[PDB]
């Protein structure tokens, strides 16, 4: 660690032209009261100050005010680059102008009040670019830098020639100013980044390696993957960082009504970049301008795909200029394109990671005040999903949230807004935590499910299989690392099959509302269509979609229906069902990454499914679902009616003992039966204190009434199906015992 | 019923939409003999679209839904 | 004309799209207080007949921003190079006279998804579309408003972050949502005097807009 | 090089199975009690394991099991030892455990362990077998 | 992939044979062996020799799905 | 054996349809 590199500290000395170092700092870099440093920040921006010996500074990091610090773009707690510089000299004139809301209200001579006293006899160090503030006259003025006669910075000498104007702006340009993207705002592409910014930034620093090692470097990028990932934040801080000339080209920017005109647009742009400087052309959507010469139809694509190919590499080609590209579909592409010298290595900027949203989350939470008890991390490990482009959307929907209900409470004061409630705003974790809750990411829009609302508590009964399926679905996503310990891949699969009525579906829903993974779920036939292959496509690009924002959870609804074994037709219906069976049983098995794809199946006919999707590695848990005993009954008549008032009398042990075959959505039936005479009881009784609350809970009569018309839903024929099925289900585990070691 | 594959099971699923949509509506499903027909096993195509059928209607009556008032 | 007043019984997307139309243009001193820039993007869908154009009507007719009115096939041409170059002006013209608003109405006519159709010209619009809305120095004070009957015929690098956020659900109203409508509709007929409005809107349940 | 992986050669057109195009057809068997144990010392290789644990009661006990199942088996293990290794946490954290995975993982993970084909589907990959033996008739020494 | 020893080493020495010596091949004046067809109970280990000849032998592996195309 | 015995029933009878 080379020790001329300091983190930023709050200020002793108030001044403005000044920094504070330690002692101990002297002696390990030799400077002095007196002498004028060069502070050099992040943004690629610098400033000039006097560094004076500080006792409590503590050589490690710097104090600087405030103003300093707003010049260097940094804050409390960031790291600056320090070095001397005394080859800069007295100036020979300065442009200062004041920054229109810091004079609001007051007019005349600035010079001899704010700037006269303020350069005099101190002979400043400024820079161009700089903001310093001037107190005097019960305000504070802000100047900015416009200009200094001896190159970007001098001292202001008492001889030096100081000259203000009256024509004060608002401050858009200093907007402009702050915000140039810099390099360290597309945190989360680590490998993407260096393999970007090494063909960037090495053949324009240094070229001796490559004169050195004799070869030349690739001058070309194709930036695919999903969309909102970063690519034109990429190419927009390439354009903004380095030196170099820059020229951006749209996807249909050159398309002309003339006959060769485009081509003479795409020569004319290509001219003018290597006319300058050796520069970077960053062509954005070249989906648009490259239907691979083969599928196409016209003559002006064939014909700007050949002027493509000719200018990017033939004779003369390319004289020290690199194309850059950015795509949202690679496939879509010339593969003379995609070939060396024009666009050869392609990098992936892809789905990112935990560490890659917490840097996504501290990147675009940092120049808000935001709270004092807001924690990230949490933040980034519950997002799952995220494509990095909609972390933005959910710190937007969160400071609006915010905004919404400040407003709200106090008046809005449409003539002007009271400034007291602006000083303590922030953000708090409800707002975020309320805007994860109602957002989704960007690729799962299409396939959104509908608002449920059940929970693990209502689902009575069926506690074995309720812990299970909760084992099965939150191990691999809150230990990832026991996993990656011991080395194996965990389970996914999990297949429900029983009687009808018995909660498959209502513990699917329990899933789909308060899971820590997304959701994705189909019907049966849902996912078919009448064309030829369009099943297929649908099955593939659901089931993309479900790995690509990985980790979800897909519920196959009605596996009889989407799969059944193979060829059960006599007469074919045109060989369909057989491709859909073998399209599930390689997208759910086959050469993949298998990142995180949990498949939930819920049938009532386990006779017509496909050994090879009843095989592990696919579904291999085959939980079976039974007809509750006299405690899951009891469990199921307390849980449906949980929101309800009751008589304080009220005994459910004879609903649950005298039925002894009913099921849940018979006895769904009965509460139903109960509440609906319930209802009509209370319509009569208020008729009849209307014509000449009457009862506020349901009685024992209503369900001594409603218990007339009970009846079984399973026959004793399908229930001897299902228990042959299980026996034969637990034949398959033969030649088996305790197995003691 | 249609001719085509899947084309039945859009029209059920178009016309519970549709029922479910401008909730409260009453369907007046008639001939369950026609549609249900208790599928056990055929090994026909009629015997398929009537599981398909029959699936997409215990997928749409009580399924993943609102269910507001069918 | 019509006003902020005659939408009655959709008062949440209501909200929901005032919000981002009037608080980052009347007064901008919250956002830069906090920090965060304002959402730029609304998508209005759901059924046919709901009052997605007069809302936009609405936000034409309230707001002293600049209004500039976008169909969906209007911008097509028969030569290769047009409809871009159209979209382009568009965006030129709805950018540099003032902070403005555009409405996109049918964005399902220009936006194919780009993998269902063989035509290039409609990749070459969407492609357009794709770059004018988040690029290089996209969107400067103008914000786009698109309305649809169907929302998933659209491209999903569209209906993404930066170009369509905001896709608020103008659905159908429950009984005082047709009581508002039933009250906003007759104000200017002198009906009668013994009629009520409750009993009107209670007995219809599938009225929409 | 085409290679084709069918798990069912029924459905296939006779004339792709015709030398030329389609000509080793390999029938890939159940593994016998030589082979679970090589594949569940293959499937086990870079975890952790008990030293007195052995993988050949395991590969006796399963007669007419899979790789499927020995990898269910290998992963119901794992799951049983992470349900472990987060109980001792959570109570070491209201007050390394597990360093490997024992015995009582395997003996609590095998109790819920099937195979995935049944009787009649390998009855007929025999009889395919068989069918296609009997292809390969008057076959000898071969003395010339 | 456990098990399998001479359909892996058969497999191995079809794909490995004419990519290597192809002298001994014209020597002898004939074409080599090109398909190879797997087939058995399902989960058993065929799409993992196929993952195996795609992760180390030299030929270049284009892999196809069955109704992808 | 590349064909089987069935095919050879379905040419012979192919064949002494035409
Ligand atoms: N990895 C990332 N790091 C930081 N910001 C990101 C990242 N990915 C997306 N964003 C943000 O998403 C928004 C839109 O992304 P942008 O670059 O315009 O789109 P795209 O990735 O489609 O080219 C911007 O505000 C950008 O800063
Ligand atoms: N085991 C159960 N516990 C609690 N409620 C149940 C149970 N079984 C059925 N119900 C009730 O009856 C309804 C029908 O169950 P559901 O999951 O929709 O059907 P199915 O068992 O056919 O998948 C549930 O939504 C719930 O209201
Ligand atoms: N929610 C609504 N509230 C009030 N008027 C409505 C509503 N929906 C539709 N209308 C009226 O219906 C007519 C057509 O509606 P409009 O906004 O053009 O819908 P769209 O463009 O979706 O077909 C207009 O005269 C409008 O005033
Ligand atoms: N012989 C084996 N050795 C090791 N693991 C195996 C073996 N057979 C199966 N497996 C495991 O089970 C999975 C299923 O095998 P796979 O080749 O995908 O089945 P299939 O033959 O149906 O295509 C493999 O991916 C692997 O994890
Ligand atoms: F430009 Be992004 F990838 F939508
Ligand atoms: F979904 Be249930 F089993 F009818
Ligand atoms: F008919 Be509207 F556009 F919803
Ligand atoms: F590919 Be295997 F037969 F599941
Ligand atoms: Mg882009
Ligand atoms: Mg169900
Ligand atoms: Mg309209
Ligand atoms: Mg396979």
């Amino acid at each position: 660690k080379k020790d001329n590199m300091l983190l930023v500290d709050d200020a002793i000395n108030d001044d403005n032209s000044v920094i504070a170092i330690n002692s101990n700092t002297m002696d390990k870099l030799e400077l002095f009261r007196g002498d004028t440093v060069l502070v050099k920040g992040k943004k690629r921006k610098d400033t000039v100050l006097i560094v004076l010996i500080d006792d409590e500074l503590e050589d490690g990091a710097c104090r600087i005010n405030r103003v300093v610090r707003n010049n260097l773009r940094i804050r409390l707690g960031d790291l600056v680059t320090i070095h001397p510089c005394p080859d800069i000299k007295y100036a020979t004139r300065i442009s200062v102008l004041p920054i229109a809301d810091t004079i609001e209200g007051i007019t005349g001579n600035l010079f001899d009040v704010f700037l006269k006293p303020y350069f005099v006899e101190a002979y400043r160090p400024v820079r161009k670019g700089d903001h310093f503030v001037v107190r005097g006259g019960m305000r504070q003025v802000e100047f900015k830098v416009v200009d200094v006669e001896p190159e970007e910075y001098a001292v202001v000498a008492q001889d030096t020639i100081i000259h203000w104007e009256g024509e004060p702006i608002n401050r858009e340009d200093e907007e402009n100013n702050m915000n140039e993207v810099g390099y360290d705002d597309i945190g989360g592409c680590r490998k993407q980044m260096a393999q970007i910014r090494e063909m960037v930034e090495l053949p324009l620093r240094h070229p001796q390696l490559f004169k050195a090692i004799g070869i030349k470097p690739p001058r070309g990028v194709l930036m695919y993957g999903p969309p909102g990932t970063g690519k034109t934040l990429m190419a927009r801080a390439v354009a903004n960082e380095t030196g170099a000339f820059f020229f951006l080209i749209n996807g249909p920017e050159v398309m002309s009504k003339m006959a060769g005109e485009s081509e003479s647009n795409l020569r004319k742009a290509f001219e003018e970049a290597e006319k300058n400087a050796p520069a970077i052309i960053f062509i954005d959507e070249i989906d648009s301008i490259a239907p691979k010469r083969d599928k196409t139809n016209g003559e002006v694509e064939r014909r700007v795909v050949s002027q493509l190919l000719t200018l990017m590499d033939g004779m003369k080609a390319r004289s020290n200029v690199v194309v850059i590209a950015a795509t949202n579909r690679p496939n879509s592409i010339d593969p003379a394109l995609r070939r060396f010298g024009r666009f050869d290595r392609e990098v992936d900027i892809g789905i990112p990671d935990a560490t890659g949203r917490l840097e996504v989350l501290r990147i675009h939470t940092k120049n808000m005040k935001l709270a004092d008890d807001v924690d990230l991390e949490a933040l980034a490990a519950e997002t799952h999903g995220y494509v990095g482009a909609d972390i933005a959307s959910l710190c937007s929907e969160a400071a609006m949230q915010q905004i919404r209900e400040k407003m709200d409470l106090i008046d809005l004061d449409e003539d002007e807004i009271d400034a007291e409630v602006l000083d303590s705003l922030g953000v708090t974790m409800d707002n975020f935590r309320f805007a994860l809750g109602n957002s989704n990411p960007s690729a799962l829009r299409e396939t959104v499910v509908e608002s449920v609302n059940v929970t693990w508590d209502d689902v009575g009964g069926l506690d074995e299989i309720k812990e299970e399926l909760k084992e099965t679905v939150e191990y691999p996503v809150l230990h990832p690392d026991q996993y990656t310990k011991f080395g194996l891949s965990p389970s996914k699969g999990v297949l429900f099959y029983g009687p009808p009525g018995t909660g498959k579906t209502l513990l699917a829903k329990a899933v789909a509302t308060e899971v820590s993974a997304n959701f994705i779920s189909v019907k049966g036939p849902e996912l078919l269509s009448m064309w030829y292959g369009e099943s297929e496509s649908n099955i593939r690009d659901i089931f993309d979609k479900a790995r690509a924002a990985a980790p979800t959870v897909v519920f196959l609804d009605e596996l009889d229906s989407i799969a059944k074994a193979r060829g059960g037709s006599l007469g074919d219906a045109g060989g369909a069902s057989d491709r859909v069976v073998n399209q599930l049983l390689t997208e759910m098995d086959g050469m993949n990454a298998k990142k995180n794809v949990f498949v939930i199946g819920a049938t009532n006919r386990p006779d017509q499914i496909d050994p090879a999707i009843l095989r592990p590695g696919r579904l291999d848990q085959l939980i079976y679902v039974p007809l509750p005993d006299e405690n899951a009954r009891l469990s199921i008549l307390n849980a449906q009616l949980r929101k309800t008032p009751l008589e304080p009398g009220l005994e459910l042990t004879a609903i649950a003992k005298a039925t002894q075959g009913f099921s849940g959505a018979d006895l769904l039936y009965i509460v139903q039966r109960a509440a609906k005479y319930a209802i009509k009881d209370s319509i009569e009784a208020h008729r009849q204190h209307e014509a000449e609350d009457p009862v506020p809970y349901i009685t024992k009569e209503h369900f001594a009434e409603a218990m007339k018309t009970a009846k079984r839903s399973v026959s004793d024929a399908e229930l001897r199906r299902y228990e042959a099925y299980s026996q034969q289900m637990k034949a398959s585990r033969g030649q088996f015992s305790n197995f003691n070691f």
